[PDB]
């Protein structure tokens, strides 16, 4: 800590308080998060990708672990709130979706999962880049149904489900499944995608928190769920939201989806 001057608190991430800070020697401006774990965290220092927020240093000292990250100037939640009157332009949505899928394809190839993707953890800069941060009231809005049903050994698919939920929210300007308890989160999912059964998700009825007494709701039409997203966007979103984690599209396969045939990298309008 003595090598860093706090400039301001910018957040309380899940694992602790985050400060913007300046390195007293390097002059570098960084984000400092103050929080088996040593060895895992050290392995993250190697997982470098242009769409992953760089972890610069891990400082263990005195019952405190500090993590020093590259600093970005805005998060997607704030940008979404800033762009709510007009909406984020489709080409920028597609570019951010495509970049995030590149980040996930990289992490998943190294068998690292995020598990807690949410707009506040997706960070943007003036050049049109978006990056995944801060790998794992707690928000449930992005949690995959297998996690909600008590699967202990869930997979990379959970991150595809969270990113699908964020893709829908960029497009409609409303959270897709804004649950305020675990059951309300699961029932919001069922009310929109249909209560899952053995046909669409083999094994579902033997999940730890599955109850036969769950209400059975009909699936709704996607054209009702994300207007005015085009047929290619809806097709991709449907594959990122399949109930069975084994049928859910991978990040690698999503990158090849026809929705990205015309992807580009627009500059966002950022007011810092
Ligand atoms: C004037 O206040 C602000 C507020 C937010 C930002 C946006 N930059 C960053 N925001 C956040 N978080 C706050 C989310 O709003 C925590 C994410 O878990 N973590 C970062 C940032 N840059 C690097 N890191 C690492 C710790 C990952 C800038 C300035």
């Amino acid at each position: 800590m003595e090598n860093f001057q706090k400039v301001e608190k910018i957040g309380e991430g899940t694992y602790g308080v985050v400060y913007k800070a300046r390195n007293k020697l390097t002059g570098e401006v960084v984000a400092l998060k103050k929080i088996t774990a040593i060895r895992e965290i050290s392995l993250l220092k190697e997982l470098n990708h242009p769409n992953i927020v760089k972890l610069l240093d891990v400082i263990h000292t005195e019952n405190k672990l500090y993590l020093v990250f590259e600093f970005l100037h805005q998060d997607l939640k704030k940008f979404m709130d800033a762009s709510a009157l007009t909406g984020i332009p489709l080409p920028l949505i597609k570019s951010y979706l495509f970049q995030l899928l590149q980040g996930l394809a990289f992490c998943h190839s190294h068998r690292v999962l995020h598990r807690d993707l949410k707009p506040q953890n997706l960070l943007i800069n003036t050049e049109g880049a978006i990056k995944l941060a801060d790998f794992g009231v707690v928000t449930l809005w992005y949690r995959a149904p297998e996690i909600l049903l008590g699967c202990k050994y869930y997979s990379t698919a959970v991150d595809i489900w969270s990113l699908g939920c964020i893709f829908a929210e960029m497009v409609t300007r409303r959270a897709l499944f804004p649950g305020d308890s675990e059951i309300d989160q699961l029932f919001r999912i069922f009310r929109t995608l249909g209560t899952p059964d053995e046909v669409v998700w083999p094994g579902v009825t033997s999940m730890p928190d599955y109850k036969p007494s769950f209400p059975k709701w009909a699936r709704q039409d996607f054209s009702k769920v994300v207007p005015p997203l085009d047929e290619d966007g809806r097709s991709l979103l449907s594959q990122m939201l399949h109930y069975d984690p084994n049928k859910r599209i991978s990040a690698k396969a999503a990158l090849a989806h026809p929705f990205f045939q015309d992807v580009t990298k627009p500059v966002p309008h950022l007011r810092l």
